[PDB]
């Protein structure tokens, strides 16, 4: 037992480990999407660039969760990082739609983690999530929601013109 | 025989001369395309400007090959520079498609030159190509590939709107 | 078949995919080591910081290989990213020793990739490796070799004083 | 017929095309001379550099004539660009003498073009030549004339000392 | 066996040692030439200065080869450094001619080293030579070639005026 | 006989030649030591760096002696430069001890040269040594003496910790 451990529940420790892997997967997903848009047959450079940043974000979000485990005397147990669902993501709209769902899945998971923190009576972990995850997940979700909304009304994905202009004007 | 000659094969010398002319032709082709887009009935100023730079590039690439012949004690033999295939290049998409093919033809030629350099056991010429040609030909090819990909999905060439917006947003 | 493909062998494409995953694994390994040294019972902040940079490096090295696949008309196929061997890395010396071996394994793999590139007669891929991987792998290996050499002669790992001072004076 | 055409005679259009090719040839000639002086057995770096600029000049002079065709609704028809007369230009004096003659030949041609412009009653083309060609051709000719005059009186071409010092003091 | 050794052939190690000594000898040769031109009966200060830099260059080129041995786990074995052929180098032309030959001898040796690297299948050593030696040896050789060409045509070495002016205008 | 010779004794000339070679040998020795500390199994970067400067110093000290020969109308006769005694220098302490001895040997030689200068009644050569050699040799010797003194009292060479810390704190 860590000399620094205090009010940290075995279950929390395991959940944090669980989340650390979830965040890393969401990083792999975005990285994958990114390089999809880098293909000579796809060629949206700002979509590519956008998702590459989303990738850095989720990865950074995970390392912060690794620091948190260490801070509270827990122990990091890493798991295999599961390849994403698809290799070809079809279109800009179809990836933004996949991203939204992903973000809502990671968000769901974070909310679970919050209830657990509360049930175990753990304020430090509860505010840590509130402050550093839940708030920035609502943002991400509205961002993607908006993009999906613009791309649709623009005639996507049946209109490579829509995706092209979007790429330029909104993701530029 | 040049006082500076060393490990330079007669065949290489001839191939370099062969390539020096190929690179100059690709310069004439681009120059031609450029001024095609400068016509009052075509009027894409950034397509024009783009191809004019491609022209300067291929020309510079050739003079570098002339310096290489001199460096290694070879002897430059210039040949007539053959007018290009067409005078009217139809559209932005249709020129970008012609450019891609040209780039792949010059690339083919450079690869030939590399095998020959290797067969004659000539490391200085082999890395010279690797470093100063082959690498920058892969780039050019993906660039053009991307442009062809964007123009198509944009509704080109049946849509002068596609070409116009492309000219502005991507070639600007 | 990609409009940009030229001289790219099916086998190479598959090997690049193979290497892209190897480089990502070496990133996960380092990330893991890093946060090992961030534990309250380990507490070497510069060892932690060092390995975190090694992690960013290998990851960057992989994304560059993903750009290469796209550049040459290949197709990126991602695989699961395998959790590392250990969770507890014992000591500074013992991780530096594990790192050296890892680096030599990735190096081995890169050399394999070079022979294959050559056999398929692929100069662009051959110099790409020479220039962007093999050279920087020799460096990394001597770096780690040196660290292992200093830590040993310092009385590590039986002497937490050695590791501590090293952390400060050499990794600071 | 171009929407912009006005007072432009079929004959003029053809002559401009004729001149566009003449100017490009004079560019190839100079480029050739340049790299002659870059040979290890010749080695006059400023003669080389001088003629390379003359090359850029004539090329620029031609592209300006291509813009002129487009401006007035004409149509550019490119022809093969004829390799120069010689491969070995003998000496500094002997190239400067060949250059003078070339310049006088291109000048002759421009004067022809001026009479034709006048006969067809075409003031815009007449001043275009006066302003952008004829004036700068008189200059070039006196420049070369002077060089030939200095090199001779210096003991050239029988005196590699003359050519060497000239290269340094006048072309430096 | 070095903890860092990988794909490094015994023969290569020995050749590198062989080259390390060759490069150092070429340094001694130049140093010798330099101070020849510093003699009150010779008195060409820029020839002296020129060869002193050539000396620093070859020496630096050797220490880089010593770093390479260490990098790859080889072992440096130094040999006696053989005094040069002559003490009196006669003239500027006659030293530049001796230098050219030396450069071509060292170049020959480097090429040998490249074939060996290739035969042993050693890409890291092969590009190391390509990048850091072969390329910069072609340059040096054309430089010297040019100097020999200028000095001859200037009336050297029968004309101390030629050597004097050269010293000033070209080596200054 | 040199037009500049005055009061310069045949014996002095020969001794200067003798010293020019001694100084160059001491340069080779240090260079050798330097790269000993660059080995992956040794790995003291500041010891390496230190001795590399000592190498530049002794070399510079020799070229100054070559200028002196020329200044006084003597004639430089170079001899083979003898490889050093050892290839493996064991430790930091053991090299610093070898360096001290070397410095005292070169110092001995310089003192011999001073007596000879005096006996031949040669004030210019006597002060040249006093000013540019003897004074800076006393310094070097106390420097090395001190290093040997610190390394010993630090527990060297039985304590790689001593050498490591020394390398950092004193040679850094
Ligand atoms: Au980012
Ligand atoms: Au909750
Ligand atoms: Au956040
Ligand atoms: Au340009
Ligand atoms: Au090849
Ligand atoms: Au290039
Ligand atoms: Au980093
Ligand atoms: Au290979
Ligand atoms: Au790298
Ligand atoms: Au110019
Ligand atoms: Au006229
Ligand atoms: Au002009
Ligand atoms: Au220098
Ligand atoms: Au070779
Ligand atoms: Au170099
Ligand atoms: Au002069
Ligand atoms: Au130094
Ligand atoms: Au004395
Ligand atoms: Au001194
Ligand atoms: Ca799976
Ligand atoms: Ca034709
Ligand atoms: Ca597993
Ligand atoms: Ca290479
Ligand atoms: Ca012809
Ligand atoms: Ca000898
Ligand atoms: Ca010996
Ligand atoms: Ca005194």
């Amino acid at each position: 037992t860590s000399q620094v451990r205090q009010n940290y529940d075995q279950d929390s420790e395991a959940a944090i480990n669980r989340q650390i892997n979830l965040e890393l997967y969401a990083s792999y997903v975005y990285l994958s999407m990114s390089y999809y848009f880098d293909r000579d047959d796809v060629a949206l450079k700002n979509f590519a660039k956008y998702f590459l940043h989303q990738s850095h974000e989720e990865r950074c979000h995970a390392e912060k969760l690794m620091k948190l485990q260490n801070q509270r005397g827990g122990r990091i147990f890493l798991q295999d990082i599961q390849k994403p669902d698809r290799d070809d993501w079809e279109s800009g709209l179809n990836a933004m739609e996949a991203a939204l769902q992903l973000e809502k899945n990671v968000n769901q998971s974070l909310l679970e983690l919050h209830k657990l923190a509360t049930d175990k009576n753990d304020p430090h972990l509860s505010d840590f999530i509130e402050t550093h995850y839940l708030n920035c997940q609502v943002c991400a979700i509205k961002c993607l929601g908006d993009h999906v909304t613009n791309l649709r009304k623009m005639g996507a994905p049946e209109s490579g013109l829509a995706e092209y202009l979007f790429d330029k004007h909104t993701l530029g």
